[PDB]
């Protein structure tokens, strides 16, 4: 199918919004993602799709850990910031961060935080699939989720 | 992490809802899925996670094509029907279906329809990842999406 048609069809597919981070000597690194889903509960595992040409990519390959920080309805600016060509220092300055187990930065006031080991990497052309065993979780209660659909944000 | 904690954390992660189908001599087969996301646009590709122990599974392995039918806000009963131990005949009787290119059943009145070839299969324990090249698309306009979060349905 044509790429434009696929992009317009994908614009219809509602998705949760996450900021996926990792830790480095280069310091903190992260990116906004929608292509995240659970895989299995034996053991709890999720996947994250990543552009293998992105600035982000080799930090994830090198470290082999990541945090999935699922965003609340109040964090749409942060979503945009982590999707845009800003330095990591500027990006991270816009929220508060800690760590769980891996050292990957945990976003404070997030909807959910899944700290993961990148167990394996599969190549799918311009993107890779990161298979991620979950090793620590923090969850919120009574918060609303950020959702992206029709190229705008929503509260669910 | 504990499975119960992971399930409760996943309950917070908003997701689109899809009915994933394929075609057979055994006839039509399908299942409700949330673990679906785009992968790449070179060429347009999505993935679908499937329980390799499910009744559904070997039909997908045998046929090597599937349709992702993304649901509208009006199709929550259909979502439940395709998640429950009903015969495929009973399931399919509850909507209208056609075909695009692969013969996988296309759900009428869906939000989006992605007809796919299952290019490769990766094993991740109890689940597999189906890598799916998109070969035909139908999209709706001006409809609302079904979203699942906190174990209940939503309109986005």
């Amino acid at each position: 199918v044509e790429v434009s048609q696929f992009k317009d069809a994908m614009a219809q597919l509602a998705s949760a919004v996450h900021i996926v981070t990792t830790s480095g000597e280069t310091g903190q690194h992260g990116f906004t993602a929608s292509a995240v889903c659970s895989v299995t509960d034996s053991p709890p595992t999720l996947l994250v799709c990543i552009n293998s040409n992105a600035r982000a990519y080799e930090h994830f390959v090198k470290n082999r850990v990541l945090m999935v920080n699922t965003l609340t309805a109040e964090q749409s600016s942060l979503s945009n910031i982590f999707a845009s060509p800003l330095s990591q220092e500027e990006r991270f300055s816009n929220a508060s961060w800690t760590t769980l187990t891996t050292g990957s930065p945990m976003l404070q006031d997030a909807l959910i935080n899944f700290d993961c080991e990148i167990t394996e990497i599969k190549h799918v052309g311009t993107h890779d699939i990161l298979i991620c065993k979950i090793v620590d979780i923090h969850q919120s209660n009574a918060k609303n989720a950020l959702v992206y659909r029709n190229r705008v944000y929503h509260s669910v």
